[PDB]
């Protein structure tokens, strides 16, 4: 059972914008458990059941999952105003965190974030779940050494087959994670900046790729470029990525 | 008419101060309605008949407008203590918002704000109403994707925002509103930095008359900066109207959403 009652949720400051409406922080006063910081996803346009089905469906998707690097669903209030209650990652969105802390972060913290995301995506691939939107913008920071995937067309992240044929598989999630890994190494800079979405598939199809970020280890960039094989069958799986990222990370810390 | 039963208002945290006194947020449970979050203007010296007339007249000014990006009058309490009850913009003032979320707002959101404000100003122009106090300071945030012109009385010399003809000749028209709007767009894209910071006001008219303009903010689209410079034509008859501004802003926005 996931129904929380409005009275155990204490609405706080707005912390950002979500796909459906403003996200707030708050406090969930469980009768059983010590009060906890929460993020409260709110919905505007939730009046029409049509969008409600889309808003509440993310909750039902996320209650499937239990992983230390996937934001945890705490519960839902399904009477209007409809809220989704999630755990709070207190250090905010990853893109902002990377931009604001650009000169206080060391390379191996960046590789660690990429490693932890690979453990969430290997977990997802083990459930045969395809996420479809792996990007730094869908990651939150729970601690300076702990990141969590959230958010259950972004042309500049998408695999060729996704743009061309709307095909979304474990291999196209691998493509996007490659882009995300690049974003982290670029301290939150978006891929293909100053390029129109319209010219993305054409340059991708002609073999253009994101360059190697400054100070990105050459072996880590080789990992990104394997994620960007045009042929989806030539791309690694997330267990391979996770293993290699552990090696690049252990070495980086020495 | 706009009278509201004080038993229906619970006063809340203070959110600022106007020339008549503290502004609070609060709760209003209207008959045939549920709870409502509201902003409450209070008047310190309402006992003076003249002050009360000026104060209440600020509510009449807002009563005449009905627009999604202008704060709405909810009602007035005319017995002492005299209050004005406004719609609440829960995220507060734009400049603070812009400063705090600087590394979180997409440029698309920055342009959306400018577009939404041009929509309110086009509406005001459609009523032949001249605002005269257009500034990021006077823009409120209802949501991360919705800003509103704040209370016109709370909006209030603002030399660094004013058109030259308003400085030199106290002329205020829709064209001078368009000048101030360009400054407000520059504030937005500068994340709440004030224009002409560290410059004396007497120096500002000299630079403007000399042809100096505010610089293109970092990461601002040239097309958008060029829109700003059109609003800062020294000659008021060369400034676009808000309908043009709004239409060009919707193109600029669509260009950002196509990256
Ligand atoms: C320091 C220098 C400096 O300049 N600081 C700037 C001043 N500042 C700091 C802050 C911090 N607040 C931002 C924040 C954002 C998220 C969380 N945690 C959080 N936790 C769980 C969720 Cl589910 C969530 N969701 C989301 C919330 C918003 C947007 C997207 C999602 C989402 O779901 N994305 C996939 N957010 C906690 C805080 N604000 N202004
Ligand atoms: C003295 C020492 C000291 O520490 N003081 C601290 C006092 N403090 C608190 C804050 C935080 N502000 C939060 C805020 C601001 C606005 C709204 N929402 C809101 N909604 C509707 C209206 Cl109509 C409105 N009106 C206005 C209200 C205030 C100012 C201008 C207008 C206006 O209409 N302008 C054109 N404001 C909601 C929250 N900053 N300072």
């Amino acid at each position: 059972d996931y129904e929380i009652q409005r009275e155990r949720i204490e609405l706080g400051r707005c912390i950002g914008e979500g796909q459906f409406g403003d996200v707030h922080q708050g406090i969930y006063m469980s009768p059983e458990n010590p009060a906890m910081a929460v993020a409260i996803k709110t919905c505007k346009n939730c009046t029409s059941d049509s969008v409600r089905e889309k808003f509440l469906q993310e909750a039902l998707t996320m209650r499937q999952f239990d992983h230390p690097h996937i934001v945890k669903l705490i519960g839902v209030i399904t009477e209007n105003p409809v809220w989704i209650i999630m755990e709070l990652c207190t250090l905010g969105e990853l893109r902002s965190f990377l931009q604001v802390r650009k000169f206080s972060l060391d390379l191996a913290s960046l590789i660690l974030y990429a490693y932890q995301l690979s453990t969430a995506l290997a977990y997802l691939e083990s459930k045969r779940f395809v996420h479809r939107d792996i990007a730094a913008r869908n990651v939150l920071v729970s601690a300076t050494d702990c990141v969590k995937l959230g958010d259950f067309l972004p042309i500049k992240w998408m695999a060729p087959e996704s743009i061309n044929f709307r095909r979304f598989t474990s291999a196209s999630d691998v493509w996007m994670f490659g882009v995300c890994m690049w974003e982290i190494l670029m301290h939150g800079v978006k891929p293909f900046q100053g390029v129109k979405n319209n010219d993305v598939i054409g340059r991708i199809e002609n073999g253009e790729r994101l360059p190697m970020p400054p100070n990105c280890p050459p072996t880590l960039y080789s990992l990104m470029t394997k994620c960007w094989a045009y042929d989806p069958s030539r791309r690694p799986r997330f267990t391979e990525l996770k293993a290699q990222l552990s090696t690049i990370l252990e070495e980086e810390k020495l």
